[PDB]
């Protein structure tokens, strides 16, 4: 019944189809935000993969940009 925050250092850390499969899975629920609004979910994907929450939180913001490059309006809300 523990988390166990342990890993290793590396120059280039990349995710694997399997690893992503899990993350992207949450993205289907709007896992784009970083605030607590989404954090709640992050705490899961992080504890499930056994990786530092940061590693995930960072992945979220990172992706967002990737899309922008192409010109995606993935800002967040729709209208209000």
């Amino acid at each position: 019944g523990s988390s166990g925050s342990s890993g290793a250092l590396q120059d280039r850390t990349q995710f694997s189809d399997r690893d992503l499969a899990t993350l992207k899975k949450y993205w289907d629920n709007g896992m784009t935000s970083l605030g607590s609004v989404c954090r709640e979910k992050i705490e899961a994907v992080a504890t499930e993969l056994n990786v530092d929450c940061e590693i995930v939180r960072t992945w979220i913001g990172n992706r967002r940009r990737k899309y922008r490059l192409m010109g995606i309006e993935v800002s967040g809300p729709s209208s209000g």
